[PDB]
């Protein structure tokens, strides 16, 4: 019936996903495909990927059909702030995370 | 996927609930409250329901703070079919029923 793919720590701002994932909810997969490919936004990338993890998983646990699949739920939930460059002692700055989640279901099924 | 609450086998079209849901995703939980009170569309009863049903989950079970929750997600899935007449031949569908989920998550990200 449903089918989602969730991507913990992604090292990219929350406010910036925020505005990517709005571009696709309520969009068949096609079209958030296309959408995601002609977007210039930082983060397209990282919700390209978890939209493929998605379509990935209804094709395989419930062998949905890719041409019936549409999203119907994509958000984001704030992760922790982390250090890059791991431990160097440098003069970097603290970064936030995402938790990116996206549910897949299909128009007219079982 | 914080707090979720599911109303299945509603009487309503799914393209009628579409209508009210689309209008609470994303809303606090206090203003998604008022603007389902205010609101003069089929389906806005059944659609509070779930959301209050969410919402006591989330402060009563997951110890959520009401002043931070908000609707991630809110989406409607195709029911059951209704026939045109209870007994006899029957040659067409009349309507198809929903069932609506709500997922509240606290504060932050979209």
């Amino acid at each position: 019936m449903e089918a989602k793919a969730i991507a913990r720590y992604v090292r990219i701002s929350p406010r910036k996903v925020r505005l990517v994932v709005d571009l696709i909810r309520g969009k068949s997969l096609e079209e958030a495909r296309n959408i995601l490919r002609y977007t210039n936004k930082r983060g397209a990338y990282f919700v390209a990927k978890v939209l493929e993890s998605a379509a990935a998983n209804a094709v395989n646990n419930h062998d949905a059909l890719e041409d019936r699949l549409y999203v119907k739920a994509a958000y984001v939930d704030e992760g922790p702030a982390v250090l890059p460059r791991a431990r160097g002692r440098a003069d970097i700055i603290k970064k936030r995370t995402s938790h990116i989640t996206v549910i897949l279901g299909e128009k007219h099924g079982k």
